[PDB]
């Protein structure tokens, strides 16, 4: 559990960026 | 500790889900 756990704070944390990444691009 | 990942979780996910509401609203 310990693992997926992390691993799975760190794949949210990647879509994070990657939503950031989106509205910054949207934002006119 | 396993609660502590399990906490970090939902509040990316709570993150995203603010972030992916905006996303939604701007675009066409
Ligand atoms: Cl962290
Ligand atoms: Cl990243
Ligand atoms: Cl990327
Ligand atoms: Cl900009
Ligand atoms: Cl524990």
């Amino acid at each position: 559990q310990i693992a997926r756990l992390q691993r799975q704070i760190r794949a949210l944390q990647r879509q994070n960026a990657r939503l950031q990444r989106q509205i910054r691009a949207l934002q006119w």
